[PDB]
Parts: C-alpha cells; structure tokens; sequence
C-alpha cells in the first residue's frame, strides 16, 4: 500500500459500515494462513470455505479488522459491506490511484505472463534495481488477484507491471478499469472463439485517450482490436511483415535452441538471444520490446533485459552438456496437459529427440501421454511403474528402465546433435536425472 488507511476513511469509498473500533492498516490479507500483525483481514466467500468462519484465528495472529459481507455476531472490528469481492476491488483502485509511476497490463494466451516477466526484466534492468518495480506475482491476475496485486504498490515502486486474466466477459473490463494503465498489451485470441477475442479486447477499454495499445498485427482479430482501440497510439509487432513497428528477421536457434534474432523497427535495431526456446517468445519480446519503446525505455535496456530473463529452474530450462547433448529441463512438476505440451517442444527439434519421463500423480492418463508421443519424439525413455503403461503406448522406439541410476546409463551414451526433454511430477525426482547428465 502506499500509505496506511484508516477504517473510518472508507466508509464512504466503500459504502460500509463500521462496527467497533476504528483501526489502520498497512496491507490487507484474504486468508487466515498467512495474516499478521497490522493487516486487515478480508473475509471472502469460496466453493469449499467462508472467510467468515475465521475471525478468531485472523484476531489472534494480530489482524486489527475484518472486512465483512455479514455481521458476524466477533473478536475484532468490522467494517461490514454488501460484497467483499467488490470491495477489495474498490481498495485495490483506491490504492493504485495513489500510485503515479508508469504501469503497464498485459492479457493474451499464457504468452502474457512471458511478456510481464520480459518487461520487468527490461524495467528492473534499465533501473539497475529489482525492488523499484512490481510485477504481479505468478498468475495472481483474477478479479481478485488484480486488486490484491495493486494493493501491493508501495512508496518504494517507480513502475508495474500487471498481468490480467479472465475465463468470461466482463472480467478484463472489471479488472483493467481498477488498473488504469499507460499501455495495454494483447498477445493473441468464455462461450467460443469469438468470445476469447471479445474479453481480451476489454484491456484496450482502460486506456486514456492517449494510452498505448501493443498489438499483434498476425493475428486474426487484429482488424477488431484495432477498431475498438478507437484512434489510440498504437505500437504493432509482427513476425512476417515489414510495416509493424516492431519485428525479428534472422531467427536463429542457437546450440541449446534458444532463440535469437535481429530487432527492427521503431526502437533501432540490435542482435538479440533469448534464454528461452520457442518461435512464440521471439513474439512475445517484440511485445515486451514495444511496451518498453512507449515507457521511454533505450535500446540498449530493451536488449539487456530480454538477454538478462532466465528461465525458472526446471522449467524448460535448455542447456548444453559438456559432452554437447542438449538437455531440456522440465522437471519441476507434470500433469497431462503440460506432458503434452513438452511432447510438442521436443518435436520442434529435428536431430534424434528423446523425451524422459517419471511417473505423474490413472495409468489411462499415462497411455495417452504415450500415445500423443509417438510421431512427434525418436524415442520415449521412462522410470516409473505407471510410465510402462505410457512406454507400451508409445511402441517400440520406446524404453522402461527398473531405476534411474539404468536410465542414466542409457541416457549417457547419447550423441551430440540429440535433444533430451525430462519431465515428471515433483515426486519422480528427475532433476537428479538431469544432474547426473549436467
């Protein structure tokens, strides 16, 4: 928060009334878990608990009130509204109305939280300090996850950076209407496809007059996003075509299939290699690139930011081995959809590819995972009791190894030019497969 706010000061921001004492906060938590001294406590309403049930725990731990849809008949102050959901989205407006620094929102596909981590790494860098600037944390982008991520500016902060999701209409224009940004950024396209492109377009509704739209001149929808931006400073980005104001030309993997490629357009133009894999990401920098442009960002930041963004350990994370093997990181965690997903990355690799999996925590879902990789990987090495029913699925290219110290056995004959992908759910402990090969 920027500054601590007092009960009986939003009264009438929030339309509530105050029952007991008056109090003042210094940051707000919606969950008895992790609440401490000096914080008010929100009390919301979910499919599996109340917030309501909770005065107790929340007064004990210190919380000086509870922001409240009923009366509880309580341990500690109540500031009692019609709906805590709204609510909490009113502070996080009032909070961010406080704060004057430039901040910029993002929706998109998943490539939204890419181009969030891309901008503050051009941010944090320009800045030489990674505190002055706030980025939503994980994917805390909901219409309760944006105001709590605006509650979270503080004095300290000279620029953010919001990422905004939604799984119907309205919650975009809900969410971006609290955030107020200087440039709003679509990636890509709820009841359909039309619909998808109908919410992300929401974002632009936040703008000013004057506000940067950042959009994607390649995609389908951009004649719809381009009219509902309504004469607003626009920044396009493109993969294929010379007149975006933003584009890529030679894109080249480099050895671990990381891309890289030559920025052009508006900002100049500049040899950039990314840390990440992937077509996609070069698109998602020339977004991050072109919001960066409209906040006054150099080239020069622009290029140390996107080269300075690593990924998370264990995931995707590429690198070579000292014996030239290309290993592709993923073993923080796995379900079905992101086997799939890895599946798909390992196939973009032309040489010999080897996907290694440990199990996922049934054995139907481990066949399907086989299944889906047969035609895309040379071959599907496997640790896990589950993961026989996926190497049976895949065929005859495909190994089951009794342990990992045999599959890393097999794994350390492989040659040079080989692009290796392991993968399991943090209880198959197959980073100790990647560090026996890194």
């Amino acid at each position: 928060m920027l500054e601590p706010l007092r009960l009986s000061q939003l009264t009438v921001a929030l339309d509530a009334r105050l029952i007991g004492e008056d109090a003042v906060f210094s940051a707000v938590s919606t969950d008895s878990r992790a609440i401490g001294p000096g914080e008010l406590f929100i009390a919301l309403s979910g499919p599996r608990f109340d917030g309501h049930d909770y005065l107790a725990e929340v007064a004990a731990k210190g919380a000086v009130a509870a922001l409240v849809e009923r009366e509880v008949a309580a341990p500690l102050p109540q500031l009692l509204v019609r709906d805590t959901r709204a609510a909490l989205g009113r502070l996080g407006a009032l909070n961010r109305r406080k704060f004057t620094g430039p901040l910029a929102a993002m929706t998109g596909s998943s490539g939204k939280t890419t181009v969030k981590e891309m901008l503050a790494s051009i941010l944090r860098t320009q800045a030489g300090d990674a505190e002055s600037v706030l980025a939503t944390r994980g994917n805390l982008n909901n219409d309760l996850g944006v105001p709590l991520t605006l509650l979270q500016l503080a004095p300290q902060h000279r620029s953010a950076v919001i990422e905004l999701g939604a799984s119907r209409i309205g919650e975009i224009a809900y969410t971006v209407e609290l955030t107020r940004p200087h440039v709003a950024i679509i990636t890509n396209a709820f009841g359909g496809p039309e619909k998808i492109v109908e919410a992300k377009g929401e974002i632009l509704e936040g703008l000013a007059a004057d506000g940067t739209a950042v959009l994607n001149l390649d995609d389908k929808a951009f004649d719809t996003w381009k009219a509902r931006a309504s004469g607003r400073p626009l920044l396009t980005f493109s993969l294929d075509r010379p007149q975006a104001d933003f584009r890529a030309a030679d894109l080249q993997r480099d050895a671990r299939g990381c891309m890289g490629f030559r920025l052009q357009g508006v900002a100049g133009e500049a040899q950039v290699q990314l840390n990440l894999l992937g077509r996609h990401n070069v698109a998602n920098a020339l977004a991050a690139a072109a919001a960066a442009h409209a906040l006054g960002v150099p080239l020069d930041g622009i290029v140390a930011g996107l080269q300075a963004l690593q990924p998370v350990k264990g995931r995707a994370v590429a690198q070579l081995t000292a014996s030239g093997l290309r290993v592709i990181d993923d073993s923080y965690n796995a379900n079905p959809a992101s086997m799939l997903a890895a599946i798909d990355i390992l196939s973009g690799f032309s040489g010999r590819t080897v996907l290694v999996l440990g199990d996922m925590g049934a054995e139907q879902a481990h066949r399907e995972v086989g299944a889906y990789a047969a035609g895309k990987v040379s071959a599907l090495y496997a640790v896990g009791p589950l993961m026989a029913h996926a190497v049976q699925a895949f065929g005859a290219t495909g190994r089951h190894f009794a342990d990992q110290a045999s599959l890393i056995g097999a794994l350390a004959t492989e040659d040079p030019t080989t692009t290796i992908l392991i993968k399991g759910s943090r209880s198959a402990a197959m980073d100790k497969v990647v560090a026996a090969l890194c």
